[PDB]
């Protein structure tokens, strides 16, 4: 009887809001997405906008409804798996060669989709990637398009400008070393902080993790201060010589670049090759 969209009945909260969701026509499972009506700055029609530009790639989660009901508005999406960063802890936050470059191969497709859609992610993070149910159990999902910007004109193609001193939009985590120093983010951003993600995946955590600080603001200077003091060799040091390629590659890209997501994907695609990993999707999650 509690239902949003007068068909999907609520259920469990899963994240803080998500929760689990049961369309009662179909009897298909799905997740709820709510926004307060009274909010400070609504995001959930203008996010619902950019997934439903988004409908029909690879990967993209279909959205099933939108809209405002009572105190709160509504989005409705097909229900997914766990995310990476969920699947990561799971392992014991390590995670495979091989896992780590099937992981990256999708994950550099994702990103390559939401950009020939004229958006910029700004917030790729492991929690932003999700795995498919059922038959599409080994897809990679890309979620949260909260923090998108389009960085292009749909019809033109002429990119935003350069500008400088913004604010950092994302997870300082995984934010481009650009990103830190207030530089509007574009495609390169995007590709760096998947270096960053896949380097986690990698080590099971960055050097620039779990710094102490007084304040939000002194923690983002330490965490920034870091990763600029840390060389992409020593970051990278120990691992295959494709993941420094790849963030040299990142790095190396000027604001309006259209990156070579077809070499980077080749990079690892090589790697793979050359490790005689099995081509199948059996990652680490199903070896436990
Ligand atoms: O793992 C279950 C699961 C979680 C999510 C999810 C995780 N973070 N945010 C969402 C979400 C949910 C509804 C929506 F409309 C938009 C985004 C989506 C689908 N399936």
């Amino acid at each position: 009887e509690l239902r949003v969209g007068n068909r999907y009945r609520l259920g469990r909260k899963i994240g803080s809001d998500i929760y689990l969701g049961t369309d009662i026509a179909a009897g298909e499972e799905v997740a709820i997405k709510l926004e307060c009506v009274k909010t400070k700055h609504p995001q959930l029609h203008i996010e619902s906008k950019i997934y439903k530009m988004m409908q029909g790639g690879v990967g993209i989660p279909t959205i099933r409804w939108c809209g405002a009901e009572g105190d709160y508005n509504v989005m409705v999406m097909e229900l997914l798996g766990p995310s990476l960063e969920d699947l990561f802890n799971f392992c014991s936050r390590k995670f495979s060669l091989k896992t780590v470059l099937l992981l990256a191969d999708q994950m550099i497709s994702r990103i390559e989709y939401i950009h020939s859609k004229n958006f910029i992610h700004r917030d790729v993070k492991p929690d932003n990637f999700l795995m498919g149910l059922g038959k599409k159990g080994n897809l990679v999902y890309i979620i949260d398009f909260g923090l998108a910007k389009k960085y292009r004109d749909a019809r033109t193609h002429q990119h935003i400008p350069y500008r400088e001193n913004k604010n950092l939009t994302g997870t300082a985590r995984y934010a481009s070393i650009n990103t830190h120093l207030g530089i509007e983010q574009s495609r390169r951003d995007d590709l760096e902080s998947l270096g960053y993600v896949l380097m986690y995946f990698n080590l099971g955590s960055l050097p620039w993790q779990g710094l102490k600080a007084a304040t939000k603001r002194q923690k983002y200077e330490r965490i920034s201060e870091k990763k600029m003091s840390t060389p992409i060799e020593v970051l990278c040091k120990g691992y295959p010589s494709e993941f420094a390629t790849y963030l040299n590659f990142c790095r190396s890209l000027r604001f309006d670049d259209k990156p070579d997501y077809s070499y980077l994907r080749q990079l690892f695609r090589n790697l793979f090759h050359r490790q005689g990993f099995s081509y199948d999707y059996v990652f680490d999650w199903n070896m436990l």
